DNA sequence: ATATATATATATATATATATATATATATATATATATATATATATATATATATATATATAT
């Protein structure tokens, strides 16, 4: 009960065409900590080359 | 009448053959257990499509 019957191929569904452009990385996550630095960045006092 | 010899009833001893009882060893069948490979099923992450909810907007 495992043959293979000769009946034709009917509704061939072409899908799934390996275009290397489909493939993503893994999107690893990170949880340690949070960047809350907001600072005025106070240090932008004027300092120029002459 | 006498003297001899034999026969009948019953059991025991010895031999022959049949059959059963006992034991062992073997072959066989089988059950079973294991191992391998394969297929199947479930869980998780992500992409895709469908459906619903909410809001806007036209007509009364």
């Amino acid at each position: 009960r495992k043959q293979e019957v000769p009946l034709p191929a009917v509704g061939v569904a072409v899908t799934g065409i390996p275009a290397i452009e489909r493939l993503r990385f893994k999107e690893v996550d990170d949880e340690a900590e949070q960047t809350l630095d907001l600072s005025n960045h106070a240090a932008d006092l004027t300092q120029i080359g002459d």
